[PDB]
């Protein structure tokens, strides 16, 4: 009878450092003998004794003969696979959990909960799996590509919270939050505040009663919608991040969005999932965010930190913490997760490093990990090492 | 000292949805580096903490050099292999349990029981394996290809029941039922009623005292012989399904078989294993059946449901529940199994999707899973995604 | 604190049947993607909860580029590998225990004991490994290729007994028996009686106090030296098998060796490891032996049984029990082992099926298993299914 | 709640013998189907119930297409991988622990501690990982390629000690020792005595209170700096080995370094990690050392023993114990580790056998193991068996 998991104080530290790189395609050469899966939207989720590396595979390998459509996101073949953190995700190594083109997963400290989203675009569906059993589902409410976090959900006392969203990519996409337990939705929280477009939320626990989410707005602003979920009263409001250090992509010069906090600025059509994680201290609270180096393209990734304050109203720029990836390497989706050590949690930030070589070749990604270890300053950057011509 | 397993109330729900697809041959391209096994007659069987994906391999892989005879069913090389549900069944991933060209497996909630059938056609033999030890056997009684369920058997309080059959494909094939425990046959139940031809029985627990089986009659009717096994008195009778929604293949227009329930109608030489599973409710009982879309060919697969009643005498047609596979994709053997969640059972229906490209190429199959999750209606269908030319 | 293992009453039965075939080279085609190891002298050994398939690999795979010398037996590369029974022994699947060109392994019911033999021909050495630690060794006493059983050893109350032998192939090879415990030799038993040549002993427990061994004499007779080890007084004597059903290879017409039991007959230079296992009944004792069909070549394998009596003085011929392999298939080393079920032991006989295609190609073997299941008569035979040209 | 580990009395014995060879590249032929990793600096570290084989992979396989730079030591792709001792370290078989081009690992008898070193040359960084969590770090103090042991660290009562060093290859490289516990540095020990250059220390427990290290001096002498760490007072001093049997490479004729113990002799620019391990007896203490056969090149490896005495002042030559590898085979890094058996420790010495074929081909290594088993004298040598042209 294990015990439910709760967020604890982070482990002693003051900087992030390169920890691990998973470059499956370093072994997919034509002259090689490996079958690394072609995937995208990878993230990490950790339980009390193990961390797992989830991803959305196109049910194809490299080398392989199904490179066509691997650039697309939604299709009937896509599946949510996963391997223990550290193993190369190969055909034989990974385990397929369910058909899905959008997903997330979390551990309530007793069992794994898998969330997948598939079905027709105008009527997609969320599927909750608790261990080996398919336990529940949620239907599309705005009837426009029901999608999910694309990163770990968050459990507490057996209660797991997950953002979902239905809505147009260029229009309105009011998100929701499902309170899950043992695999069955026990309540849906409808957020208030600026809710015209949230999605690909990167949620984490700021405290035992509050969950914050650095999310993505694809149509109205380069600013990041910020969710503050009160687990206590099970209510959630959203407001834009006030910092001049815009975390979306594309974005304009930092601080170039005149007006007050709520100001959307130019549309800057598009966005991207951003990494974000909490560092809980006895009396302080550090918020770590990721964001591509290029402000127009998904290249490079720099770390930013900001202790205490109110993301909703603080115009102050974030403190550049270092470069995790250079503008010469790809820097796509960024996510957050916390490794659980003896008596403290280790906040981490993973970076999807897509190997994009067009739409006439394979389309996959490597995963770079950076965690909070000791003091000093970020020392090294990460490269995939992959040549797409092999 | 684990506890014996018993069938419990299904989990809350009212519809089936695509859950998982296992397409091993998505990685068997000539330019790939995987060794997926060439198999057929796959099914699933779940224990208290894990589900396994069994199949009958021709002891060959793709790409490979032993594609000849993989279309045949019986030979001295065939073996009953199995992998945990979710893993791709490769040479290295699967485990060979015993030489067999016909089989089944169930978990008494304490240990796995494997059943295999091999030997000469006119004197085949059933082999029971309880874990690692070969525990017993049953001989051919009608001396004509002793065959078995081709899907999970069913245990209760340590008592596992399994249909077997000896008999001509075009003639009489009176089936039997073996009461097994700890691997040794403790009694054989001889069914009564219409018993001229039953086989490839798809059995499940309608209740703690009754096991029902939607079976196959290859020579006399497109209707499905229906077995009702009383675990209590250990007796079994068979009678045809009265519904106008004929579940075999080939079959004639629905409802075109005039006469009373027992009416065999035209022979319609041939048949196929059909999926069928129970959804036990406190006061209701839902019976789910599968059947190909085409009435003459093994293409497509639609779901049908019918709550309560007596399959033996209800002429009413089944309620179409949705399309699991389209007539453009292959739809062969269908089976039933129940995933065991915390306090309830999740009824599922798997579909064998054979990649038939003739008898001068490899002959294998993918497995599609659909389970009972939440309400609404079946949203998406399943495709193998496999190109046999690769 | 597990409990030491002891031999128990066999499980109910009266015949042997094909159980499992491990044909690793069914997946070693040039066009395949598997790396099955090239091995020889395979055997099986079972612990309370698992059976393992050991072999001596030439540290090479098929397809591979080190086929040269794989026909040879002794070299510095050879290793004792092993996989769980049922898995194909591939490069990635197996585990290398120690450098050895001769070996054996047994489970005292608490931990695995591995025995390997390597070193220079004129001064080989036996190495005992208890789990992960290298625990002891035994030196060559006759200074002529110290070799070992080539099959499972036998433990009882933590005491494991293993035959070893030093001596010329064409001359004298007086064998010995090491009493091992927790990996360290605690006594060496020197057999009496006809001891001019014993080797490749296939030992098993006839009872809780007696171990019998059907062994091999390569230079003096087609008859099989028979060892009777009294675990009680830790003494052992050897005498030839008196039956006219000569079990060695090559051999002359059955019963053609005139004279009394002890009569060696013609030399018939050569021999082979023979399968042999006990079936202990409350008041009866069945001895199962294997032997090639051809009396001059290692092709085919037939089963022979003989209940009660004294192998040392019974001239009566063995009762042919059936054909496990036909003269069209190779039939090399045969061994015995007992699977441990709930409360009884299942006697089995495995058959090495070497794929010999000369000395200018790869040289490996498949393993066929036949166990004691139910009554009736052996129904089917075993074929490797392997084409060496692929 | 496992118990902390402590060094115990070695197991009964008086000689070393070939135990195991791991030649991953025996399966990397162009015509093969395996993906063995390209690695270097391999070592072994054992916990109470398992031994693991660590190495530093260049994140590439053979056959593969990234052979360039595999000769180099430091780069952003390098990772500390590991597999259970006995398994071939393949892409799929191994587990990546962290990005690192220098490392070590030990088991406190409760959990694994991994140490990795990466970052910029002039500001490298040591990373401690305790299980799945990144727990701490140490910065470069001499700002010149912070490097580490390259072999197992040593725990006692939960306290793990590890040598690190910062400094020029041709100049000064004063080393340090980190006292770790549960993954966090709790104290740094600064050695005294001759400390102008120590590194690649091969440490082991001479007793429950003393740790000795046979290290490497790359610029001042062919003699081996010897560290004696008192776990009790947590202090460490270093002095050169006085024996005429110089263990470094290159070295001059044995005993050719005139003067007293402390005499450095000629520079003999360069060095190599040397194997060294303790054999603790109730009243005696055997020190085992390894060293290449050639005194100028890294070929061959012979074993040397010396019981009792003071390495710091004993001019007596070591007792040649045997040849583990011949001058025809490569003999690079040598390391020590102790397998833990029931109630005693088994001292072992592993040998890295690099397959160097230039800088225009792949650059990897095999691992040879030799342990203390029984009496007699080392009987056999070890060969890789690998042809680099395949
Ligand atoms: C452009 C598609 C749109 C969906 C409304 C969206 O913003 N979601 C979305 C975007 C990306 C990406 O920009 O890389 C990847 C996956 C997505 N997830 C899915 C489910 O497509
Ligand atoms: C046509 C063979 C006949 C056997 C009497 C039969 O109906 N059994 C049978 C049929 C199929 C199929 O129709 O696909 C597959 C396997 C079978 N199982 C076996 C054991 O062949
Ligand atoms: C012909 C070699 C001789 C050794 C004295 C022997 O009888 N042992 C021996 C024989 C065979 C075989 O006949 O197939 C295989 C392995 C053997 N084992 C070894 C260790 O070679
Ligand atoms: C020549 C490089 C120098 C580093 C100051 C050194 O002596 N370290 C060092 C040497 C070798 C070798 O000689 O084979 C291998 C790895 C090393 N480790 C690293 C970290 O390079
Ligand atoms: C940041 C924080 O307070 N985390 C808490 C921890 O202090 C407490 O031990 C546990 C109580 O449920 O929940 C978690
Ligand atoms: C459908 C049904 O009644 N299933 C039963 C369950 O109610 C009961 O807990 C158990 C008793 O043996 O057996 C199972
Ligand atoms: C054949 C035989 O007697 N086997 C015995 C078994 O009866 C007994 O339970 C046990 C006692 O040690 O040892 C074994
Ligand atoms: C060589 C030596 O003394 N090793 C000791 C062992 O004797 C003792 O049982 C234990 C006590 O902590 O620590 C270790
Ligand atoms: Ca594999
Ligand atoms: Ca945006
Ligand atoms: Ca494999
Ligand atoms: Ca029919
Ligand atoms: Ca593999
Ligand atoms: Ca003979
Ligand atoms: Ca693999
Ligand atoms: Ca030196």
């Amino acid at each position: 009878e294990p015990e439910w998991t709760y967020p604890r104080l982070s482990c002693q530290g003051s900087t992030f450092q390169k920890a691990l790189l998973i470059s499956p395609h370093r072994f997919g050469e034509i002259k090689g003998n490996s079958a690394p899966l072609i995937i995208r939207e990878p993230f990490v989720a950790c339980g009390p004794k193990e961390c797992r590396h989830f991803a959305l595979t196109h049910y194809a390998a490299q080398p392989g003969g199904y490179y066509n459509g691997t650039r697309k996101d939604r299709n009937k073949l896509r599946h949510l696979v996963s391997v223990k953190l550290g193993k190369i995700p190969t055909v034989e190594n990974s385990i397929f959990h369910m058909a899905a083109w959008s997903g997330s997963a979390c551990h309530d400290g007793r069992e794994w909960t898998y969330i997948g989203v598939d079905g027709p675009d105008n009527d997609a569906l969320v599927k909750i799996k608790y261990g080996e059993a398919y336990t529940d589902t949620y239907h599309s409410y705005a009837h426009n590509i029901l999608r999910t976090q694309e990163s770990a959900c968050n459990c507490i006392g057996g209660d797991c919270y997950l953002m979902i969203t239905d809505g147009s990519a260029s229009g309105i996409s009011k998100c929701r939050f499902l309170k899950i337990r043992e695999g069955r939705i026990i309540k849906e929280i409808l957020p208030t505040g600026r809710v015209e477009h949230t999605e690909e939320c990167t949620c984490g626990f700021a405290s035992n009663k509050t969950i914050e989410c650095a999310c993505r707005d694809n149509s109205y602003t380069a600013k990041r919608p910020f969710v503050k979920l009160n687990v206590e009263t099970d209510t959630a409001e959203i407001r834009l991040m006030c910092t001049k250090t815009y975390l979306d992509t594309p974005r304009p010069d930092d601080g170039s969005i005149a007006g007050p906090c709520e100001s959307n600025g130019d549309k800057w059509l598009g966005g991207i999932k951003g990494g974000f994680v909490h560092q809980r201290m006895a009396s302080k609270i550090g918020r770590w965010y990721s964001r591509t180096m290029s402000k127009t393209n998904r290249m490079g990734m720099e770390l930013y930190v900001r202790y205490d304050g109110d993301p909703w109203t603080d115009s102050d720029a974030l403190t550049l913490s270092g470069v995790m990836v250079s503008i010469e390497e790809p820097g796509w989706y960024s996510f957050g997760f916390e490794i659980k050590d003896k008596k403290c949690d280790v906040p981490c930030i993973g970076i999807e490093m897509v190997h994009d070589g067009g739409k006439d070749t394979w389309h996959s990604a490597a995963t770079a990990i950076y965690c909070l270890m000791g003091s000093g300053q970020l020392l090294w950057d990460t490269v995939t090492g992959v040549d797409m011509a092999l």
